[PDB]
C-alpha cells in the first residue's frame, strides 16, 4: 500500500500521500469538521480559543443537491472558496458525503434542504435500485454523483488535493450476531448488505476515475465490532478491498484512552499495510472523547483524528490541552 490506490494520482496527492506516511506512528495530525457542510467556521473557532488551527479541515458534500445554490441562496457548492482559502493557507483538505437522497419518488429537495432523508426511516430510496438504470433512484444518483465530481475536478483545477471519506458507517448495527430488527445499517448505502455496498464503492471509484479525478486519497471507514465483539460480528465483509481503498478510518464517540487502543489495534491487526485513522469523535451522552495525547500514549496512535461539530463538539477546555500537546500537529506545524 505505499503507492496510492489511484493508479494516476497525481504530484499533488501522492505528496500529501508520502506526507501522511511519514507522520504516521509519529505524531496525529489535528483535524476538525466543517459546521455542517461547506465552511471551516469550527477549525476558526478552535484557533480563536487556542491560537491554533487544526492541521486538517473537512467539508461534506451533504447538501449538493439542494435546488437554487448561489451566494444568496442557502447553500453554495459552486463556491470552492471556502476550500481553496484553507489550502492557501497550508491547510489540509478533507472531504465527506452523506448521501442525502430525496424522500421519495415524489419528493422535490427544497432550497432550505427539506425533503431530503439518508435511510429507510426517511426515505422510500433503495441502495439495490442506485445502479440499476432506469430507477428513480438511479437518476438522482447518477445526477448527485455527477454534481459531487464536478466540484471535485473544480477543486483539483485549483490545486487541491483531499481526503476523501465517502459511503461512511456502511454496516451500521447490521452485523449485530442476534439478527434483531434493530440490527441494521442506519445509512441507506448499507440497507441492501454488503456485496450492494461494495459495488457503490467501486461504482464510484471507477466512475470518479473515468471523470479525471486523482485528487483523492480515498478512506473507507469500518464498524469494527461496533464496541463489542460478544455481540456484533466485525465488518470485514463490507471492505471495498486494497485495491479501492489507502486509509481505514474509525468513528468513535465518548471513548476512553485504553478503549481506543483497543478499537486502533484490532483495525490495525486486520488491515496491517493501511494507516488507521479516527476519522470522527467527540463526546456522547455521559463521557467525553479521551484526551488525544492520554490515548496516543495508551497505544491509540490514530493517524489523525476529527471531532464533529455541535453537541458533538468537546470541550473549550479540551481542546486548549489538546492543541498545546507536542504529538498533536496542528496547521502552522505541518510546515514548521
Amino acid at each position: 500500500g505505499v503507492f496510492l490506490a489511484d493508479a494516476s494520482a497525481n504530484d499533488a496527492a501522492k505528496k500529501l500521500y508520502k506526507y501522511l506516511r511519514l507522520v504516521y506512528g509519529n505524531k496525529i495530525l489535528s483535524g476538525m469538521m466543517a459546521h455542517v457542510a461547506w465552511n471551516h467556521d469550527e477549525a476558526d473557532k478552535i484557533h480563536v480559543l487556542t491560537g491554533k488551527y487544526p492541521a486538517i479541515n473537512c467539508y461534506d458534500f451533504i447538501h449538493i443537491a439542494v435546488p437554487n445554490q448561489g451566494s444568496n441562496g442557502w447553500i453554495n457548492y459552486n463556491d470552492i472558496t471556502p476550500v481553496t482559502e484553507w489550502a492557501d493557507a497550508g491547510g489540509i483538505v478533507s472531504l465527506m458525503w452523506h448521501f442525502n437522497v430525496p424522500q421519495n419518488e415524489n419528493t422535490t429537495i427544497g432550497a432550505d434542504g427539506s425533503g431530503q432523508g439518508i435511510n429507510s426511516s426517511q426515505t422510500t430510496f433503495k441502495a439495490s435500485h442506485a445502479l440499476v438504470s432506469g430507477t428513480w433512484e438511479n437518476k438522482f444518483f447518477m445526477e448527485q454523483m455527477e454534481n459531487v465530481a464536478n466540484v471535485i475536478l473544480k477543486l483539483q483545477d485549483a490545486g487541491i488535493v483531499a481526503l476523501w471519506r465517502p459511503f461512511h458507517e456502511a454496516a451500521g448495527n447490521a452485523t449485530l450476531k442476534s439478527g434483531a430488527n434493530w440490527g441494521k445499517a442506519w445509512f441507506w448505502w448499507g440497507e441492501d448488505g454488503p456485496d450492494v455496498y461494495k459495488q457503490l464503492w467501486h461504482t464510484m471509484f471507477n466512475y470518479f476515475s473515468n471523470k479525471g479525478i486523482h485528487n483523492l486519497i480515498w478512506e473507507w471507514t469500518s464498524q469494527n465490532y461496533n464496541g463489542d465483539s460478544d455481540i456484533y460480528n466485525n465488518d470485514d465483509d463490507w471492505y471495498p478491498g486494497d485495491a479501492y481503498v489507502d486509509i481505514i478510518g474509525r468513528d468513535l464517540y465518548g471513548t476512553t484512552a485504553v478503549q481506543q487502543y483497543s478499537e486502533y489495534s484490532q483495525l490495525k491487526g486486520r488491515y496491517p499495510s493501511k494507516m488507521i485513522a479516527l476519522a470522527e469523535c467527540g463526546v456522547n451522552n455521559s463521557t467525553i472523547t479521551a484526551d488525544v495525547e492520554q490515548a496516543w500514549n495508551a497505544g491509540a496512535k490514530w493517524l489523525n483524528f476529527m471531532p464533529w461539530y455541535g453537541e458533538s463538539m468537546p470541550s473549550d477546555e479540551w481542546w486548549t490541552k489538546v492543541m498545546n500537546e507536542n504529538v498533536v500537529i496542528t496547521r502552522d506545524e505541518i510546515n514548521q
